[PDB]
């Protein structure tokens, strides 16, 4: 149907708007830390301790098969990513700060690409 089509340019579009956010979010994180899947070779022990990992290559994964279908998903693996970091790791460690760097830095680009979301439609 043309409605189909309609609906499919929307997701395009909104993929379109969340890659922009993600490249702006994973800028955040210059050194790296949330680029990739914490390793289970590495960290045997991590999902005992994490249940649902995520990371940035996981989302533009997740992304580019248009997978996700409102900001509100897409907000809530970026939060998973901040989230798990900061019960894993202690507050006194690299990895923690980085993450609370990265919220606090984020929610400036999350802030206005709701209004830009809502705006457009």
């Amino acid at each position: 149907s043309m409605e189909q089509v309609a609906m499919e340019l929307r997701l395009t579009e909104l993929t379109r708007l969340l890659r922009s956010v993600l490249d702006q979010l994973q800028d955040k994180d210059p050194a790296r830390i949330f680029a990739q899947p914490v390793s289970l070779k590495e960290v045997p022990d991590y999902l005992d301790h994490i249940k649902h990992p995520m990371d940035f290559a996981t989302m533009r994964k997740r992304l580019e098969a248009q997978g996700y279908k409102n900001l509100h998903e897409f907000e809530e693996d970026f939060d998973l990513i901040i989230d798990n970091c900061m019960k894993y790791n202690a507050r006194d460690t690299v990895f923690y700060r980085a993450a609370v760097r990265l919220r606090d830095q984020g929610g400036v680009v999350l802030r206005q690409a709701r209004r830009e979301v809502d705006s457009i439609g």
